[PDB]
């Protein structure tokens, strides 16, 4: 079967054979975007042209977009290792056509490439889409123009909660581009738990979502307002990591080409054994968006975007501890990753021995205080009655410690154990109500 190498490229040849501009990924960190934490989709840098303020010399475009999903509007850090298909760093394979062609060609675009003879060649009856329920067009073009048998066409409302919350309308935030979309799923059979979208048992990774296509209509305001954009808008984006495990007939996104090599090397720095502990997948994972977001100019703090990477970094070194790591490693697996990124880690391979050394000195300053918080978090949870850890306690870590109160939870999410995050608020609170009456005006 094809590399994730050659699937990343051969997707980029097919949209630039179909006349797109092939841009270069942009940074995981925005310089001109004060409402985004970290690049999380394909869009990103393409939002002033959705939003017609910006206009460039193509007006149809493909790009393999690195991105990080783990704070914002979109964040799935706390999804890894619990499922085959989420990960914290993520390429988004993506087509846009800024005022371009629309519906029908976009939905075509997608189905030749995934299906025909001459590309991907899917089983067109492993092929399962959604789309907004008031999406009729999108519905009979599927229906239609495709010729998706209906059983298969399933359309998806405000599932969410609130009105234009759906799995089928796709914010880029609280603000920005955004409209109704169609999402294709790829069954992976009868072996994995779970059931079609829009069923009890959709969350499973049995229907995995590979691609999805939105129609950008809208600018969300603050308010949720929505502003029609100037001209009707595409915006694709599709799982690197998902479609190479559909294509190289694997069921989860860890047994893909890449990740079965770097999980390879995390045992081998970790001296675990057990290829199939979830720590593993963990670690390989994090490896990616700390070392990415390093190389991109993120710096670990105690602030903002700082914070949630020295959480990252925490946390693997956690997990690190867990599968009985002796001595520092995180930093070693930065020539691993450079070694199964292929082009995309150009960025990376060009800051190696920076990233390295940010890595050795974060692992080396949690490991002050990484086994005495972990002893004292066991003592506590010994004697705890219930299935709650108190909010003291998560704070003693979190001040004495620097536990980050979502790490001391991950700790205890293993054990069946959940934390009061109410009582850590209120601690923080009462600290803070300390600083401000010693510090006075
Ligand atoms: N946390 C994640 N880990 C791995 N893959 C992901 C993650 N989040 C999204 N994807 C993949 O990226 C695809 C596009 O992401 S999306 O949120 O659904 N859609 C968008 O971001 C829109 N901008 C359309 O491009 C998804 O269909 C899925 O295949």
């Amino acid at each position: 079967s094809k590399s994730t190498a050659e699937i990343r490229q051969a997707f980029l040849d097919f949209f630039h054979s179909k006349g797109h501009q092939v841009v270069a990924s942009s940074s995981l960190v925005p310089h001109n975007d004060p409402t985004l934490l970290f690049t999380n989709a394909g869009m990103n840098q393409f939002k002033d042209v959705f939003l017609g303020l910006d206009k460039r010399n193509y007006s149809r475009a493909t790009t393999s977009q690195r991105c990080v999903r783990a704070g914002g509007k979109h964040n799935d850090l706390e999804n890894v290792g619990y499922t085959a298909r989420h990960h914290t760093f993520f390429e988004m394979l993506g087509n846009f056509s800024f005022g371009d062609y629309f519906k029908l060609d976009a939905i075509l675009f997608a189905w030749l490439l995934l299906t025909s003879e001459k590309w991907f060649a899917l089983p067109k009856e492993r092929l399962w889409v959604t789309v907004y329920e008031s999406d009729d067009e999108a519905y009979e073009i599927w229906e239609k123009e495709v010729g998706i048998p209906r059983e298969r066409i399933i359309r998806i409302g405000d599932n969410k909660g609130a009105p234009y919350a759906s799995d089928n309308f796709w914010q880029m935030g609280d603000t920005g581009p955004c409209g109704p979309c169609t999402e294709i799923f790829y069954d992976h059979g009868d072996h994995i738990w779970g059931g079609p979208p829009g069923s009890p048992e959709e969350d499973g990774d049995r229907y995995i979502e590979i691609w999805n296509i939105v129609f950008m209509q809208f600018n969300r305001q603050a308010d949720g307002t929505m502003e029609p954009l100037p001209k009707p808008s595409v915006d694709t984006g599709m799982g690197l990591e998902r479609i190479a495990a559909v294509l190289q007939h694997v069921n989860s996104n860890y047994d893909i080409d890449l990740f079965r090599t770097l999980i390879q090397a995390v045992a081998k720095v970790t001296g675990a054994t057990d290829l199939s502990n979830k720590s593993l997948r963990v670690i390989a994972d994090h490896i990616r968006s700390c070392a990415f977001l390093i190389a991109d100019g993120v710096m670990p703090s105690n602030e903002n975007r700082g914070y949630v990477l020295r959480r990252i970094i925490r946390r693997a070194v956690r997990h690190g501890n867990m599968l009985g790591a002796k001595e520092t490693f995180f930093y070693k697996l930065v020539g691993p990753l450079i070694d199964v990124m292929g082009s995309a880690g150009e960025d990376l391979k060009r800051q190696q021995a920076q990233v390295e050394q940010v890595l050795k000195t974060e692992e080396e300053q949690f490991a002050r205080t990484l086994e005495r918080g972990l002893a004292l978090l066991d003592e506590e949870l010994a004697k705890l009655s219930g299935d709650t850890l108190d909010g003291e306690t998560a704070f003693r870590l979190y001040d004495t410690y620097g536990f980050p109160v979502d790490l001391t939870a991950d700790v205890c999410r293993e054990r069946n154990i959940k934390v009061d995050e109410a009582g850590f608020e209120a601690a923080m609170e009462e600290q803070r109500r300390r600083a401000r009456e010693a510090s006075g005006f």
